[PDB]
Protein backbone atom coordinates (compact mmCIF):
# COMPACT_ATOMS: atom_id res chain seq x y z
CA UNK A 1 0.00 0.00 0.00
CA UNK A 2 0.94 3.75 -0.25
CA UNK A 3 -0.86 5.01 3.04
CA UNK A 4 1.42 4.66 6.33
CA UNK A 5 -0.75 4.74 9.70
CA UNK A 6 1.23 7.50 12.36
CA UNK A 7 1.34 4.16 14.28
CA UNK A 8 4.50 2.87 11.68
CA UNK A 9 6.52 5.86 12.31
CA UNK A 10 8.73 7.65 14.36
CA UNK A 11 10.16 11.14 14.62
CA UNK A 12 14.15 11.07 15.81
CA UNK A 13 15.61 14.20 14.70
CA UNK A 14 14.62 17.21 13.31
CA UNK A 15 16.79 17.66 10.44
CA UNK A 16 15.59 20.54 7.92
CA UNK A 17 12.62 23.05 7.84
CA UNK A 18 11.48 26.09 5.85
CA UNK A 19 8.03 27.65 4.37
CA UNK A 20 7.00 23.98 3.78
CA UNK A 21 6.86 22.57 6.89
CA UNK A 22 9.68 20.42 8.64
CA UNK A 23 12.11 17.42 7.57
CA UNK A 24 12.74 14.78 10.55
CA UNK A 25 15.29 11.67 10.42
CA UNK A 26 12.63 8.86 11.59
CA UNK A 27 11.92 4.98 11.30
CA UNK A 28 9.68 3.09 9.08
CA UNK A 29 7.84 -0.06 11.04
CA UNK A 30 9.23 -3.07 9.14
CA UNK A 31 11.38 -0.84 6.83
CA UNK A 32 14.33 0.84 8.25
CA UNK A 33 15.14 4.29 8.11
CA UNK A 34 13.50 7.46 6.57
CA UNK A 35 13.07 11.10 5.87
CA UNK A 36 9.68 12.56 6.68
CA UNK A 37 8.63 16.15 5.67
CA UNK A 38 5.52 17.36 7.40
CA UNK A 39 3.83 19.48 5.39
CA UNK A 40 2.36 22.71 6.66
CA UNK A 41 -1.46 23.56 6.28
CA UNK A 42 -2.34 25.67 3.27
CA UNK A 43 1.40 24.95 1.75
CA UNK A 44 0.49 22.18 -1.55
CA UNK A 45 -3.24 20.78 -2.54
CA UNK A 46 -3.07 17.84 -0.51
CA UNK A 47 -6.06 16.20 -2.38
CA UNK A 48 -4.31 16.75 -5.60
CA UNK A 49 -1.15 15.50 -4.16
CA UNK A 50 -2.85 12.06 -2.58
CA UNK A 51 -4.50 11.42 -5.57
CA UNK A 52 -1.25 10.80 -7.34
CA UNK A 53 0.84 9.42 -4.43
CA UNK A 54 0.36 5.88 -5.65
CA UNK A 55 1.41 6.12 -9.20
CA UNK A 56 3.79 8.83 -8.27
CA UNK A 57 5.72 5.89 -5.78
CA UNK A 58 5.70 3.38 -9.02
CA UNK A 59 8.78 6.11 -10.48
CA UNK A 60 11.74 4.13 -9.21
CA UNK A 61 15.01 4.19 -10.10
CA UNK A 62 18.41 4.34 -8.34
CA UNK A 63 19.07 7.90 -9.34
CA UNK A 64 15.40 9.49 -8.03
CA UNK A 65 14.66 9.58 -4.25
CA UNK A 66 12.23 7.19 -3.38
CA UNK A 67 8.53 8.70 -2.19
CA UNK A 68 7.99 5.17 0.20
CA UNK A 69 3.63 6.64 1.22
CA UNK A 70 2.29 9.15 3.07
CA UNK A 71 0.75 9.49 6.58
CA UNK A 72 -3.26 11.31 6.38
CA UNK A 73 -4.56 10.38 8.97
CA UNK A 74 -4.86 13.68 10.62
CA UNK A 75 -3.40 17.26 9.46
CA UNK A 76 -0.48 18.01 9.11
CA UNK A 77 0.08 15.38 6.73
CA UNK A 78 3.83 13.68 6.37
CA UNK A 79 5.57 12.64 3.22
CA UNK A 80 7.59 9.20 4.00
CA UNK A 81 11.07 9.40 1.89
CA UNK A 82 14.55 7.12 1.52
CA UNK A 83 17.07 9.28 3.78
CA UNK A 84 19.86 10.81 1.89
CA UNK A 85 22.53 11.05 4.28
CA UNK A 86 24.66 14.18 3.23
CA UNK A 87 21.74 16.38 2.41
CA UNK A 88 21.08 18.70 -0.18
CA UNK A 89 23.39 19.07 -2.76
CA UNK A 90 23.60 23.00 -2.86
CA UNK A 91 24.66 22.69 0.46
CA UNK A 92 26.93 20.15 -0.08
CA UNK A 93 28.84 21.45 -2.92
CA UNK A 94 29.38 24.74 -0.98
CA UNK A 95 30.60 23.12 2.48
CA UNK A 96 32.86 20.73 0.39
CA UNK A 97 34.66 23.86 -1.83
CA UNK A 98 37.69 23.49 -3.26
CA UNK A 99 37.66 19.54 -2.30
CA UNK A 100 36.36 18.33 -5.39
CA UNK A 101 38.31 16.69 -8.14
CA UNK A 102 36.27 17.61 -11.89
CA UNK A 103 35.73 13.71 -12.52
CA UNK A 104 33.31 13.98 -8.94
CA UNK A 105 31.95 16.86 -10.80
CA UNK A 106 31.17 15.54 -13.95
CA UNK A 107 30.28 12.32 -11.99
CA UNK A 108 27.49 13.98 -9.80
CA UNK A 109 26.08 15.93 -12.73
CA UNK A 110 25.88 11.99 -14.75
CA UNK A 111 23.96 10.34 -11.67
CA UNK A 112 21.37 13.42 -12.15
CA UNK A 113 21.49 13.16 -16.04
CA UNK A 114 20.33 9.42 -15.60
CA UNK A 115 17.26 10.28 -12.92
CA UNK A 116 16.34 12.95 -15.59
CA UNK A 117 16.62 10.43 -18.31
CA UNK A 118 14.25 7.74 -16.19
CA UNK A 119 12.05 10.67 -16.11
CA UNK A 120 11.83 12.04 -19.60
CA UNK A 121 11.47 7.63 -20.75
CA UNK A 122 8.10 7.92 -18.01
CA UNK A 123 7.38 11.54 -19.52
CA UNK A 124 7.35 12.58 -16.30
CA UNK A 125 8.62 16.63 -15.97
CA UNK A 126 10.13 17.66 -12.86
CA UNK A 127 9.72 21.45 -13.63
CA UNK A 128 11.99 22.91 -10.83
CA UNK A 129 15.12 20.89 -11.32
CA UNK A 130 18.24 22.41 -9.53
CA UNK A 131 20.98 21.75 -7.30
CA UNK A 132 18.54 22.47 -3.93
CA UNK A 133 16.42 19.74 -5.10
CA UNK A 134 18.90 17.25 -5.66
CA UNK A 135 20.19 14.90 -2.73
CA UNK A 136 23.69 13.32 -1.73
CA UNK A 137 23.28 9.96 -0.61
CA UNK A 138 25.76 6.87 -0.02
CA UNK A 139 29.05 7.21 -1.45
CA UNK A 140 27.89 10.52 -2.44
CA UNK A 141 25.58 9.18 -4.84
CA UNK A 142 23.58 12.20 -6.24
CA UNK A 143 19.45 11.96 -6.60
CA UNK A 144 16.80 13.55 -8.64
CA UNK A 145 14.20 15.02 -5.88
CA UNK A 146 10.69 16.89 -5.77
CA UNK A 147 9.59 15.92 -9.26
CA UNK A 148 6.53 17.50 -10.49
CA UNK A 149 5.77 18.91 -6.85
CA UNK A 150 5.29 22.72 -8.17
CA UNK A 151 2.06 20.79 -9.67
CA UNK A 152 0.84 21.11 -5.65
CA UNK A 153 2.56 24.48 -4.38
CA UNK A 154 -0.25 26.44 -3.56
CA UNK A 155 1.65 29.45 -3.43
CA UNK A 156 1.25 31.56 -6.41
CA UNK A 157 4.35 33.71 -6.02
CA UNK A 158 6.06 30.51 -6.88
CA UNK A 159 4.16 28.31 -9.22
CA UNK A 160 3.35 31.65 -11.79
CA UNK A 161 5.94 33.18 -14.18
CA UNK A 162 5.09 36.16 -13.40
CA UNK A 163 5.21 35.69 -9.47
CA UNK A 164 7.86 37.82 -7.43
CA UNK A 165 9.34 34.40 -6.40
CA UNK A 166 9.11 32.24 -9.23
CA UNK A 167 12.25 30.41 -10.30
CA UNK A 168 13.31 32.23 -13.21
CA UNK A 169 16.88 31.22 -12.90
CA UNK A 170 16.71 27.52 -13.99
CA UNK A 171 13.70 28.50 -16.25
CA UNK A 172 13.96 27.85 -19.62
CA UNK A 173 12.47 31.18 -21.97
CA UNK A 174 9.18 28.89 -22.84
CA UNK A 175 8.54 28.47 -19.18
CA UNK A 176 9.81 32.09 -18.00
CA UNK A 177 7.27 33.26 -20.86
CA UNK A 178 4.38 30.74 -20.89
CA UNK A 179 5.10 27.67 -18.80
CA UNK A 180 5.59 25.66 -21.73
CA UNK A 181 7.18 22.86 -19.40
CA UNK A 182 8.43 19.95 -21.32
CA UNK A 183 11.23 17.37 -20.66
CA UNK A 184 13.38 20.07 -22.84
CA UNK A 185 13.01 22.88 -20.44
CA UNK A 186 14.03 19.95 -17.56
CA UNK A 187 17.31 19.97 -19.48
CA UNK A 188 17.66 24.18 -19.81
CA UNK A 189 17.19 23.34 -16.04
CA UNK A 190 20.06 20.57 -15.99
CA UNK A 191 22.71 22.99 -17.87
CA UNK A 192 22.27 25.27 -14.80
CA UNK A 193 22.50 22.41 -12.57
CA UNK A 194 25.45 21.56 -14.28
CA UNK A 195 26.41 25.10 -13.96
CA UNK A 196 26.21 24.84 -10.15
CA UNK A 197 27.91 21.80 -9.76
CA UNK A 198 31.14 22.80 -11.54
CA UNK A 199 31.20 26.12 -9.87
CA UNK A 200 31.36 24.44 -6.41
CA UNK A 201 27.45 25.76 -5.27
CA UNK A 202 27.47 29.41 -6.61
CA UNK A 203 24.18 30.92 -7.04
CA UNK A 204 23.16 31.96 -11.10
CA UNK A 205 22.79 35.34 -11.98
CA UNK A 206 23.50 36.77 -8.49
CA UNK A 207 22.32 39.85 -7.40
CA UNK A 208 20.00 40.03 -11.00
CA UNK A 209 16.22 40.83 -10.90
CA UNK A 210 14.11 38.14 -12.16
CA UNK A 211 13.15 40.79 -14.98
CA UNK A 212 17.31 41.08 -15.24
CA UNK A 213 17.46 37.81 -15.91
CA UNK A 214 14.65 37.24 -18.37
CA UNK A 215 16.48 40.54 -20.20
CA UNK A 216 19.50 39.14 -20.10
CA UNK A 217 18.74 35.55 -21.37
CA UNK A 218 16.75 36.98 -24.01
CA UNK A 219 19.91 38.84 -25.05
CA UNK A 220 21.98 35.86 -25.83
CA UNK A 221 23.69 36.15 -22.03
CA UNK A 222 24.83 33.00 -20.80
CA UNK A 223 26.59 31.64 -17.27
CA UNK A 224 30.30 31.93 -17.83
CA UNK A 225 32.38 28.70 -17.76
CA UNK A 226 33.15 27.55 -14.13
CA UNK A 227 36.82 27.05 -13.55
CA UNK A 228 36.60 23.31 -13.35
CA UNK A 229 34.53 22.41 -16.26
CA UNK A 230 36.49 21.51 -19.36
CA UNK A 231 35.89 23.31 -22.50
CA UNK A 232 33.57 20.06 -23.78
CA UNK A 233 31.49 20.00 -20.95
CA UNK A 234 31.27 23.62 -21.02
CA UNK A 235 29.93 23.24 -24.62
CA UNK A 236 27.20 20.55 -23.65
CA UNK A 237 26.34 23.35 -21.19
CA UNK A 238 25.33 25.70 -23.78
CA UNK A 239 23.57 22.98 -25.94
CA UNK A 240 21.37 22.72 -22.88
CA UNK A 241 20.48 26.62 -22.80
CA UNK A 242 19.60 26.95 -26.98
CA UNK A 243 16.69 29.17 -27.24
CA UNK A 244 14.98 26.82 -28.90
CA UNK A 245 13.61 23.45 -27.09
CA UNK A 246 14.11 21.36 -29.97
CA UNK A 247 17.74 22.15 -30.59
CA UNK A 248 18.16 21.24 -27.01
CA UNK A 249 19.39 17.38 -26.36
CA UNK A 250 17.55 14.99 -25.02
CA UNK A 251 18.18 13.81 -21.68
CA UNK A 252 19.07 10.17 -23.41
CA UNK A 253 21.37 12.24 -25.41
CA UNK A 254 23.30 14.21 -22.83
CA UNK A 255 23.64 10.88 -20.57
CA UNK A 256 25.46 9.40 -23.96
CA UNK A 257 27.94 12.71 -24.36
CA UNK A 258 28.59 13.36 -20.57
CA UNK A 259 29.18 9.45 -19.72
CA UNK A 260 31.81 9.45 -23.17
CA UNK A 261 33.50 12.39 -21.50
CA UNK A 262 33.21 10.71 -18.14
CA UNK A 263 34.56 7.02 -19.11
CA UNK A 264 37.41 8.63 -21.53
C1 LIG B 1 20.89 18.89 7.10
C2 LIG B 1 20.43 17.61 6.44
C3 LIG B 1 19.18 17.57 5.83
C4 LIG B 1 18.75 16.42 5.21
N1 LIG B 1 17.60 16.12 4.49
C5 LIG B 1 17.72 14.82 4.10
C6 LIG B 1 16.74 14.11 3.29
N2 LIG B 1 16.90 12.80 3.05
N3 LIG B 1 15.88 12.48 2.18
C7 LIG B 1 15.10 13.53 1.90
C8 LIG B 1 15.59 14.61 2.60
C9 LIG B 1 15.05 16.01 2.49
C10 LIG B 1 13.65 16.01 1.84
C11 LIG B 1 12.54 15.17 2.43
C12 LIG B 1 13.10 14.83 1.08
C13 LIG B 1 12.22 15.10 -0.15
C14 LIG B 1 13.92 13.54 0.98
N4 LIG B 1 18.87 14.27 4.47
C15 LIG B 1 19.53 15.27 5.20
C16 LIG B 1 20.78 15.27 5.81
C17 LIG B 1 21.23 16.46 6.38
N5 LIG B 1 22.58 16.51 6.88
C18 LIG B 1 23.62 16.96 5.95
C19 LIG B 1 22.92 16.31 8.19
O1 LIG B 1 24.05 16.49 8.59
C20 LIG B 1 21.85 15.78 9.15
C21 LIG B 1 21.58 16.82 10.23
N6 LIG B 1 22.20 14.42 9.65
C22 LIG B 1 22.57 13.44 8.60
C23 LIG B 1 23.01 12.15 9.22
O2 LIG B 1 21.98 11.61 10.03
C24 LIG B 1 21.73 12.50 11.11
C25 LIG B 1 21.25 13.84 10.64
Amino acid sequence: KWVIDPSELTFVQEIGSGQFGLVHLGYWLNKDKVAIKTIREGAMSEEDFIEEAEVMMKLSHPKLVQLYGVCLEQAPICLVFEFMEHGCLSDYLRTQRGLFAAETLLGMCLDVCEGMAYLEEACVIHRDLAARNCLVGENQVIKVSDFGMTRFVLDDQYTSSTGTKFPVKWASPEVFSFSRYSSKSDVWSFGVLMWEVFSEGKIPYENRSNSEVVEDISTGFRLYKPRLASTHVYQIMNHCWRERPEDRPAFSRLLRQLAEIAES
